[PDB]
């Protein structure tokens, strides 16, 4: 950067290391982002995005020659505002003139909790969604599959759950790979150590989960959800990536902002199977 | 492309990404293609194709210096029509304008919808057949060993009809690596956890099937089929593979139609075993 | 195109004309700018702020010309007839007007008779000389009350705008040119508005506007049958900023 | 500033147009030019029917808008004219307190306005409902003004009640109201909203009685960036100087 | 403590950044010796051989 930053304490070095440990901070704790596709960066001059809602699918046709009319299915189309999420963080400038005159690389580590702030917060968002800007998250969408777990303290139970929420997927002819995520209660009891048996019931539930089994501390209490993915029944539209700014010198200190914008789009909610108490 | 559509609104970058989609989207769907062979891309001057059926083999022989007599095994010719599966999906003005306008990626979101179902009617058709053209499927071509399966909520029974399959197999004398294919019951059976015993049936039955173990949502019922591997045994017919035309501009959007030309030859049909209730 | 250039100029224009000798609220709301086709919604914000987003909508219709009639008109070398073009043009010109004053219950916008936050003004008996007068004075009134103190425009029902024709009492004048003069922007009818209503709006392009993203414009479908059917679209859309900037006359 | 030359320019003219379709007392008072800002007060020497001199402290007016930095990004990435909103609503807030101080003055600074100067003339008006009554109170407070060497031109602000009172037909006469009264007051008849209730002021006009000293007219200032937003502030300074209070007849209910 | 973070539209006017407490350490230093012997020196360049570092 520093094009846009003339009063900047930082040259372009320190720039690039403050996004580069950002960035890196930011993709371990991103547990949205490794079952689910980006849209690409946009850019400033979009700020709202149009989604579309199918309800039912047509299938293909065999014939040895194409016909004449072509069959599109409907759809619903809805209008969403592209949300901002942020974080401030702080340098010091008797530490930076310190760093500056001793040639010795600057300490970021107010950053790497600004940016793991950022991405709980984001996670937390494509779980639940966004009240006041009214767009709905995975959880809590409407049109979708819910299931009823029993008790998962035996064993057994945990796995037929599963297979009965993979079969109410399937009735909606969806056979792609499932994504499986959980509360990290959920998760500690499917990795229980039982006394009536020697089984790990993880090891019989990742064959079908194929896509992967995830644990959030988004989640509360005892819920899971079971995803149909590819990129044909939901998505994420980023404007921005993550970012850094300059707020302005105060305090002779130095504040920056962490900042990014992004949305959750879902075409199909058919494909979303919800595992609740 | 653009070389024969002039009018296409997409320009060659967008129609390479469009291609790229469709194929990585029809990659991860397509079951049948992991243990088949490919009879490569053959061409628009073939409408149809002949298939050769043999039922005996004969051996090698072991001599200090060859014979005179050659022995060349007898078949029946069959001929076959190469099918056509399609799909249609649509492109809006308005999106597309914007896009040019703003200078950002495209949105192909349908043609993944319809590359999905072009694969899923594929795989119906390798593993049923074509009723009007008249082409036998692996679950219904004349001339191959059928066996019933027992009650597999127990434990024990599925590695027991595996091994007889097998050997129903080997006496036909065929040894090559075999692959299983199952519907989502069996599937989901195998890999049930037991009360009494703390056994997982996959592991043991992996251990014979070296081709691996699928699963695929087009058998119904309990239903499997196992199948002697090998370019000799049976193979795809290629004319043309997944690509994309466009229908034509009308009420101001864009249609596009995704189609494919494929069949398939199996010339040895003692090599197939078919598990059925 | 089975149309040369001159065809297609001389269906512009008669669409374009056809067009602006219908259109209402044109002619006292100013235009935010041919934006372009790289914008899909617009966002506004309700100063008293609260932003909102409105989807802009497309109005469209269509006709056809057929190839027989073409083909016998540059055989005997005559004018091509365009009634179609124009019958086409007037219904559009039409439904933007509706939408204009009633607003879109679909799209979720507001128009000039049902906005949250305006005025409301109950009349009294316009058969006698001087209701109405009184009436309009009374509306000024209450929207000088609320630091609005600029041009206004009164919109009227066919029904009232010929109730406004008579003669004012002990002035021997007509009341329409009593009117004219506290109404400095002019006075208008539209067959849009039944019955006994009307509004009243202090113009100014800080108050309400109309973003428009393209114009009246014609487009070829392509030939099918050999004939030639075509398309009339555009697409606009009302911003209203100020709502306390609007009394309507109510019965 | 994010702005180049044009849009400052723009925010400019956006200002000075709201300005000045919304000021009222500009329109009947002089000006005692631009003064500058090397003057912090101001004397004035009052005339009681002798010269009383007294020191006036300047004021500031100011309000301050914001423009936020995603709708500037996306007016260049579209080139679209950017929107100055706020700049109006700033504007008529700064004009509405400005008519404010003049028609009732500073209690902190303690500056007299209009309605509440000491050694003016008081009238109070009856029922207005009445055809003719009106005419009636304006010519008697024309008299009680004339009685005092005074006979320049008048000017007559009213609230906008009384305002739109005004406005039916004079009894036994042809003609309505408006135009008799304003055949006696030949400086206009105005109207604000900042007068309550049934209240107005006639004033002799001219420089010798009243005034503005202005030393800084409206303008725009750039607060510097703020959580990547940018404020603005409007401001002036501006006085009044009353120095004939017998030339004011307040009409009161 | 710690602050989350926050969702809007536009950003907004005022930060909040947490407090800390500030201490000074000073650096230790953590050594150990050992010894190479002359003759096995001596004898390793003689003979041209890598040296035996096992103390080390």
């Amino acid at each position: 950067k520093t094009q846009l930053f003339p009063d900047s304490p930082l040259t372009d070095q320190d720039f690039s290391q403050l996004d580069q440990t950002v960035i890196d901070t930011a993709r371990r704790q991103l547990i949205g982002r490794r079952f689910i596709e980006l849209y690409g960066p946009l850019g400033r001059g979009i700020q709202s995005i149009f989604n579309d809602v199918f309800i039912e699918n047509y299938e293909a046709k065999m014939d040895f020659q194409g016909s004449f009319d072509t069959d599109i299915e409907t759809s619903k189309r809805v209008n969403y505002t592209i949300p901002l999420l942020y974080k401030d963080f702080v340098l010091y400038w008797r530490d930076l003139e310190q760093a500056k005159v001793l040639d010795i690389p600057i300490d970021f580590s107010a950053a790497a909790n600004a940016a793991r702030d950022v991405a709980i917060l984001e996670d937390q968002m494509i779980f639940y969604g966004s009240k006041e800007f009214d767009i709905p998250g995975l959880m809590n969408v409407k049109g979708r599959s819910t299931h009823l777990i029993g008790n998962w303290y035996e064993s057994g139970n945990a796995f037929q759950d599963v297979v009965e929420a993979r079969n109410k997927l399937l009735e909606m002819k969806h056979n792609g790979p499932f994504a499986l995520v959980l509360s990290p209660e959920l998760y500690s009891l499917l990795h229980r150590v039982h006394k009536d048996t020697n089984v790990l019931e993880i090891e019989h539930v990742r064959e079908l989960v194929t896509d992967g089994v995830f644990q959030t501390p988004v989640l509360k209490g005892k819920t899971g959800v079971l995803v149909n993915t590819g990129r044909n029944n939901l998505d994420l539209a980023v404007s921005e990536d993550f970012d850094t700014a300059y707020l302005g010198e105060e305090g002779m200190n130095h504040p920056f902002r962490v900042y990014e914008t992004v949305v959750l789009r879902i075409k199909r909610p058919s494909a979303i199977c919800t595992l609740e108490d």
